[PDB]
């Protein structure tokens, strides 16, 4: 019914999701080599992107089906990209950070 139609593939793609980052998580056991800048950034960006999309979808078409009390009920789509970015931003500052303390521990000029 409600849950019907696209919401169920949807559904479970987002089902499908969850369970291969509960994998992901499972696998993630301490740092050094389980721990990737460039490759687990990358799959983390990817794993919250394609939740976000979903949840945007499931709700807009609810929300369509059953009206909103609002103008653009796209602006959800602007908080989940606003999300995304501050996200992205967050790993970039990560990693930036990571960097400079490698190379501090291995000798750099301060300034
Ligand atoms: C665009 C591809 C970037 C690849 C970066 C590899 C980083 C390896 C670091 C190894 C440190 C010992």
């Amino acid at each position: 019914a409600e849950l019907f139609t696209n919401n169920a593939l949807n559904l479970v793609i987002i089902f499908g999701s969850c369970a291969a980052l509960i994998l992901m998580s499972f696998w993630f056991r301490r740092g050094n080599r389980k721990r990737k800048g460039f490759l687990f950034h990358a799959v983390q960006f990817l794993i919250y992107t394609i939740i976000i999309s979903a949840v945007g979808s499931i709700i807009n078409y609810v929300i369509e089906n059953y009206k909103l009390k609002f103008i653009t009920p796209g602006v959800i789509d602007f908080i989940c990209t606003s999300l995304i970015a501050v996200i992205l931003t967050i790993k970039l500052f990560l990693l930036i950070n990571q960097f400079e303390k490698q190379q501090a521990a291995k000798g750099r000029d301060i300034t």
